């Protein structure tokens, strides 16, 4: 079933996410917090990082500016995917890779922890946001074509280290076991 997963981020402690597909953790290429999530102000960087995409900034000169205008954007005129980058990168808890942290109103503050891991290869909501904003799309479930659409079907784990070859249900169990031993999550 589901899991609580911890993504460490510099200066912000852990960002906890709820996922029903922990098996897809090696395909989590970014993270999304609800715009009013309390850690966002802590996460905002002082300077857009080098590899910030201009589509990520709301056209603003700094992370805090983009965040403020995006929040303001949610009040005015309060569909398509919108959001901004915070400047922050969290540590993926199974691969160690950097995952950029966004805010976007498709993530509800009041559901779960108010934060998700985003797996565009296998969640069409995340696929849509990644295709609008230009985020990497990683296949970890064999069976479709993640360059055309999220693959939500059954298949075997790939590009996922000790999960490779596992069926999805077995992969959920194994990744959760590893998260528990590593202090990085639990079943929920
Ligand atoms: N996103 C990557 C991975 O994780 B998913 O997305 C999170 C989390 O799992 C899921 C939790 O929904 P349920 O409690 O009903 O089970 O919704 C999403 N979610 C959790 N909290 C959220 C929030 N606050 N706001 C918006 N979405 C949220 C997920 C999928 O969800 C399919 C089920 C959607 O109803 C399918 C494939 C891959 C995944």
């Amino acid at each position: 079933q589901g899991a609580s997963v911890l993504f460490g981020a510099p200066g912000a402690g852990d960002i906890e996410v709820f996922t029903t597909r922990p098996d897809t953790l090696f395909g989590a290429t970014y993270m999304v917090l609800a715009p009013e999530h309390p850690l966002v102000d802590q996460l905002a960087a002082d300077v857009w990082p080098q590899d910030t995409d201009p589509r990520w900034t709301g056209g603003q000169d700094s992370p805090r500016a983009a965040i403020e205008q995006y929040r303001r954007s949610i009040a005015a005129k309060s569909k398509e995917k919108t959001g901004v980058f915070t400047g922050a990168y969290a540590t993926n808890p199974v691969s160690g890779k950097p995952v950029p942290v966004f805010i976007a109103d498709y993530v509800l503050l009041g559901y779960g922890t108010g934060a998700i891991m985003a797996v565009p290869g296998h969640d069409q909501r995340d696929w849509d946001f990644a295709n609008t904003f230009g985020l990497p799309v990683q296949e970890v479930i064999s069976g479709g074509d993640v360059t055309k659409a999220a693959y939500t079907g059954d298949g075997v784990l790939v590009n996922s280290d000790y999960l490779d070859g596992l069926d999805i249900e077995a992969a959920k169990v194994e990744v959760t076991r590893r998260l528990v031993k590593d202090g990085r999550g639990e079943s929920r």
